[PDB]
């Protein structure tokens, strides 16, 4: 007979999980709980539906298949891009959970913690080594969950008003597990009456699409959003321009005329075509840009990020926000002439000014005259290194940094009690070179407690550094507040309010409170640049 | 009869006045004639070279003050008398002015000549603060101020005709340095060692004449402080002189350009300026009526075109700004600004002074603007709104024009040096929230913290003492550098690369780089791209 703590019973059926080794001892993990039907065949590009119940004791002691997808190529071998590749087998068949829980099992309700992964909505996988939910769950004593979601033209190619296609399917996989939690997590000792999502660039703008749809508000309390935002240049598209993309792809793979018979002639498209022809349907040239995104369809959103953060009411809500010190680093290497992981990539001013075209790809003559003006430095134009630099903050501030400067105060100025930081510890294990920083990606490790494990070669700094951390975020899942109530001397995290604008340094240093999120750079690209693309 | 005070020029014989300074005598020669009058059938006309006289010209006092405005916003208030006429006022202005040392220099002497500001429409040689005496006494030079005609007078033009070409105020200027090159030997002077220096306008001024071929052989050396040939105020087009004159000339009943000069010539001189204002096309500060013309004759081309194509190579350039450029213009316009208060404005106020402080600035223009000097941690600090107003003025206005030049002089050929200007004058009578307002270094350099009885601070003397080294210097050897001291901090010149300029306050000589780059960046290439 089989350990008695690690069979449960969901909607659903029953489970058997598996007994996971922590550094601080064991965990119980539920992995590969399918959520819906298999999204396959005719059902492709449409809405999940739940997953019919089984007969027997389903094994969930696996990781299931990762949602098909790009594989990334540029560096074989290089664990800076592979950690990000699929761990497990690409398949259609993908909507499946994981659950991490304490063992044994919490006797008192405890609060739940949902990751969404993050990939440009074209990646990603929860089975992922860094999203792994063991330490948070052995030392916070929290119910972890993490959804597989679809991505690419799975997840999000949309043939706006059509019934077979209607777009965000991606974000409805994702309500799904979210209402999975709420009928389910209680069987695993988890309290649905406190959930927090949490995110990671497309899994932080994916949390910040929950807080604006009406149906998936009722589904959770509490939210952090790391490094992404719904509202800015990349999450979204319009109608019409998701229309533009389908189309464009559908011709690309010999798929001419209503909406019908073009979605039938995709479903009938190996998974490995579609995914072969997904970049081809960019408008621009460009970087930080992705083919199949969150669409303002008037239904899941009801209008653009930037208008629902405008007029919205969020006095009830609670959010944690934050960038890393180099949020552009890392994709420049993915299409900007000059730069590279394997040299100091210092650029001329030449290679800059066709940098911002790719950087800002949307973005006018007199657009990209007035970024190349701001981010010069007029003592040394021509420097190479500043202008490396300057590249790196160029993308890294118009894709993550300024959004999210502006989601925190549209959210302060309308009821939120907002908290925000800049994350600045460069993991002493990084494999991307001294220059990139810290790049897009790399706090998370941190926030999971991977450092805790002393087979990954951290440094004990690292490891008392993603201790404070995951009492952060946990703290926060809790009640709301990610400073500690005992601990009265410690210094405080204040919320980020439109007065004042404070926001903490994370890094291996006590808390250190700065005011105002790259102020004036900001006020470039949110209330300035507009205004010149009228 | 003191023979050191008796001088023959070309015209005749004058007598001066030995005058007293601190150190010891000077002699001065005030109220020489280097023009025939400008008045009757002579006026908006080029001036004409002085009739020789019989006897001996008595030139022993300030001669009479170019016919122009007179300030009225706060009367008998130190801070704006002191720019006011301080003599009778006339149509018969074109004269000049010599402070020698007391013995006549016994070799030749290099020679400053100092151009006046005001806007075009104000200013005279004979001002307290522009007394030569100082240095001619400590540092053995030879000045030379003159009158030049002002507004209407000056720069009413009515570009092609023969009666109103425009620019007959800088042709004065050109006449007297005609005269300098002419005569000033016989005062010691050096005419072969020359340095034009002016401030506000007569920088603008010193900045024409290095832009002009025919006034190139009359200096070697120039000064411009806090004022440029280039820039939003100088200078105005052909069409837009034409267009003021034409309208003054409604406005005053007048009247072919032959038949609307002459009606004009018939105007008495109040008449003019009592008008003088009412052409200016927008509600505006730092701008003024009748200035200089791009005539295609004085000025080929815009002193922009100028200086981004000539040939500056054997050229050297002093030019500075102070430390607040801006902050006196406010009150004369902008809403919510006074002198006799702390000025603190809201932010609506604001932007509506930048429309005024930037007068040619669409709506999209305008609000790059405010959004620049914005401080959006501080976005609504009354405190910060108004240095920010006040810096908006001065860097579109001063500060990003010299920046202008000077890059441009440098680039091509010229050796430049360049200063900011940063401390405020103990006896300054506006209030502490201007700061150093634009004029107050002028004070210092002419040396009249030498005069015990004018109660500066011995710090004072001191400094004053240093800037008149660093002038004399310049004018001297086209270096400020003393060439005795063989102790730092050495003022360095001016470069594209490097951008070094040097504060000049109390402490000695610190160097700093860029000239506020990131934001004349903004004033010199972007906002021109928005129109
Ligand atoms: N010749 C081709 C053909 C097809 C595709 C190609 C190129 C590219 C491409 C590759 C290299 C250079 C330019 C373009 N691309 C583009 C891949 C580039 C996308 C950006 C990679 C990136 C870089 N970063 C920052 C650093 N950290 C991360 C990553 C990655 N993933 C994650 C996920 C979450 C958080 C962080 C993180 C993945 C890769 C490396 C670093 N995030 N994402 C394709 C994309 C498709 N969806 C489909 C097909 C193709
Ligand atoms: N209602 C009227 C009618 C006519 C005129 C009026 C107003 C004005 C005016 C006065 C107050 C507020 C708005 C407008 N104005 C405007 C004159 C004010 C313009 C500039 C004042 C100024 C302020 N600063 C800075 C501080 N230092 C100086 C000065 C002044 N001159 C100089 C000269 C050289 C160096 C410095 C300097 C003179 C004024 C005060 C300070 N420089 N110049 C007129 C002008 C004319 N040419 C003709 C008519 C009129
Ligand atoms: C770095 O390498 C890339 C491609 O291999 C190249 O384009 C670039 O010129 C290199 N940079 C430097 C500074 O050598
Ligand atoms: C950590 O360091 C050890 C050497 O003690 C080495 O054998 C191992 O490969 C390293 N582990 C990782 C994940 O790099």
């Amino acid at each position: 007979r089989e350990d008695p703590q690690l069979l449960v019973r969901v909607r659903g059926g029953q489970l058997r999980g598996i007994r996971l080794k922590a550094p601080g001892g064991p965990v119980s993990a539920f992995l590969g709980i399918p959520f819906a039907e298999p999204p396959v065949g005719s059902r492709r590009f449409m809405p999940p539906e739940p997953k019919r119940p089984w007969s027997g004791v389903l094994d969930a002691t696996t990781f299931q298949n990762v949602c098909y997808q790009y594989v990334d190529t540029l560096y074989p071998g290089f664990e800076g891009t592979e950690m990000w590749n699929p761990n497990r087998e690409l398949s259609e068949d993908c909507l499946y959970l994981n659950v991490w829980t304490p063992y044994p099992r919490p006797a008192s309700p405890t609060p739940v913690l949902i990751w969404i992964y993050g990939g440009g909505f074209y990646s990603g996988a929860a089975s992922l080594d860094v999203y792994d939910g063991r330490f948070l769950a052995q030392v916070e004593g929290a119910v972890l969950v993490s959804m597989n979601y679809r991505v690419g033209t799975f997840g999000f190619l949309a043939l706006p008003g059509s019934r077979e296609a209607p777009g965000n399917v991606g974000l409805l996989d994702q309500r799904l597990a979210l209402q999975w939690v709420q009928e389910n997590i209680a069987a695993f000792g988890g309290d649905p009456m406190s959930v927090t999502l949490f995110g990671e660039s497309a899994g932080a703008a994916s949390v910040g699409m929950h807080i604006l749809s009406l149906p998936s508000r009722s589904l959770f309390h509490r939210a952090v959003l790391q490094s992404g935002t719904p509202n800015g240049p990349w999450a979204t598209v319009s109608a019409g321009e998701a229309r533009r993309r389908a189309t464009l792809l559908a011709r690309l793979v010999g798929c001419p005329g209503n909406d019908t018979e073009l979605i039938a002639c995709l479903r009938t498209r190996p998974a490995q075509d579609l995914v072969d022809h997904e970049w081809h349907v960019l408008p621009q040239e460009s970087i930080f840009r992705f083919s199949f995104v969150p669409v303002v369809d008037g239904d899941f959103l009801s209008d653009t990020p930037e208008a629902l953060i405008n007029t919205g009411d969020f006095q009830d809500l609670q959010v944690l926000v934050g960038v890393v010190k180099d949020e552009g680093s890392a994709f420049l290497v993915y299409g900007v002439p000059g730069f590279s992981k394997d040299n100091e990539s210092l650029i001329s001013r030449a290679q800059f000014l066709a940098g911002v075209r790719i950087g800002v790809p949307q973005a006018s003559d007199l657009a990209a005259e007035a970024v190349v003006l701001h981010y010069t430095d007029w003592l040394h134009p021509e420097d190479p290194t500043h202008l490396r630099d300057a590249m790196s903050a160029v993308v890294g501030d118009h894709n993550v940094v300024c959004p999210v400067a502006q989601l925190a105060g549209r959210l302060a100025a309308q009821g939120a009690r907002v908290y925000a930081y800049i994350f600045e510890h460069r993991a002493s294990t990084l494999t991307w070179p001294l220059w990139m920083g810290v790049p897009h990606g790399y706090e998370i490790e941190f926030i999971f407690g991977l450092p805790l494990d002393p087979s990954l070669n951290y440094t004990t700094e690292e490891r008392i550094f993603a201790q404070r951390l995951m009492k952060y975020w946990t703290n926060f899942a809790r009640t709301g507040d990610p400073n500690d109530p005992r601990d009265s001397k410690s210094p405080q995290w204040p919320p980020y309010t439109t007065a004042a604008q404070q926001y903490v340094s994370l890094n291996l240093k006590p808390l250190e409170v700065r005011r105002g999120l790259r102020a004036q750079t900001c006020a470039f690209w949110n209330r300035f640049l507009p205004k010149l693309l009228s």
